[PDB]
């Protein structure tokens, strides 16, 4: 019910941190992949480590317990994977483990039941096979390295948790390549660059002019249960609009969207790919013990011998005339936001800021 709110709350909290690290760069990430990866990790955690992770994910433990959160993610995973051929949406989970490392049955069975995860015998003693075998399997997703706390000599990798997402879809109203023109994109009020600009003419789509936050929201739907929300702040009002990115503002926009006969729409063709280390960012959002000697991941092995060495996230989005792919004149010729979102939920599959499409 209000567990998607936690996921959205988390999405925008994380986005703001990503933005502080690179003020004027393109942003692209799957917040759901991170939430599901962290929830998946929390299956093996206890006490303060478990508490920091759930609270960090923006769940309120006053109204929803641990089991209900894991059931929520289990139910969500079934609703994405299955099934419609017209739009290819899927999210999986996996864990690469050291061979002799023995796990608790509880953990592996819950990992299988709740998250569909399965162990793969892996040798981490060479970084060639280890880091390559994983990157094939994961193109868009997030990975959590677990390390031995604990051993005297070295801090060796014991386990890697993984959550991937895949998204390939076509527009309900696709752009005609014949109408794609090179055109101005303003990086700042004075400074611009030539970009491939797609356009649609005389179409009717959900629209909402938000006068208070000085931004225009438009919804371009895909065939299937998903849609791209594009938000266009007025010049110099991007930072103000980012400040207002909250669960309440996203719900409002979507409820406020009403069909309007647009004369001309211009959206740039763009392809953003970003790689993030999330250690510092997760630390700021109140997940600290898991990266410490004080970490309690005894739910994995049975002893407090495991700690999170690192959490990374890689995402790639292509927006083009035919559709989107994870590898009144409304004109998007200045920095904008794209939020990809399912039809019947508040969750966020992907989110991005496009500052310069000739970049990333």
């Amino acid at each position: 019910l209000g567990l998607a709110s936690a996921n959205v709350d988390f999405a925008f909290s994380l986005y703001k941190q990503l933005v502080l690290k690179a003020p004027d760069k393109n942003v692209i990430f799957s917040p759901l992949s991170i939430s599901t990866a962290l929830a998946f990790l929390s299956l093996g955690a206890h006490n303060t480590t478990l508490t920091e992770i759930l609270k960090g994910l923006k769940f309120n433990l006053t109204e929803t317990s641990e089991a209900e959160i894991h059931q929520s993610f289990q139910h969500l995973l079934r609703t994405l994977n299955q099934s419609s051929d017209e739009l290819q949406l899927s999210m999986g989970n996996a864990m690469f483990v050291k061979e002799q490392l023995s796990l608790l049955d509880r953990f592996t069975e819950d990992a299988k039941r709740l998250y569909g995860s399965e162990a793969f015998a892996t040798d981490f003693q060479d970084s060639a096979a280890a880091k390559k075998l994983i990157n094939d399997y994961v193109k868009n997703g997030t990975r959590g390295k677990i390390t031995d706390l604990i051993k005297d000599l070295d801090s060796q990798t014991m386990m890697v948790l993984v959550n991937y997402i895949f998204f390939k879809a076509k527009w309900e109203m696709p752009f005609d390549p014949q109408d794609t023109h090179q055109s101005r994109f303003y990086l700042s009020k004075k400074k611009w660059v030539m970009v491939p600009m797609m356009s649609l003419h005389h179409l009717t789509i959900p629209y909402f002019r938000d006068e208070e936050l000085s931004c225009t929201v438009v919804e371009l739907k895909y065939t299937g249960n998903a849609s791209a929300l594009f938000i266009l702040p007025d010049q110099d009002k991007m930072e103000e609009v980012e400040a207002m990115l909250l669960p309440e503002t996203l719900k409002r926009w979507r409820d406020s969207l009403e069909f309007r006969e647009i004369g001309e729409l211009y959206l740039p063709k763009f392809s953003i790919s970003r790689d993030y280390n999330l250690n510092d960012i997760l630390l700021q959002l109140g997940i600290e013990e898991a990266f410490t000697s004080k970490a309690d991941l005894s739910g994995i092995t049975g002893a407090r011998n495991l700690a999170v060495s690192q959490v990374v996230h890689k995402a790639v989005l292509d927006v083009f005339e035919e559709g989107t792919e994870a590898s009144t004149i409304t004109r998007f010729n200045r920095p904008f936001l794209m939020i990809i979102v399912p039809t019947d939920t508040q969750n966020i599959f992907f989110m991005s800021k496009v500052t310069n499409p000739k970049q990333a």
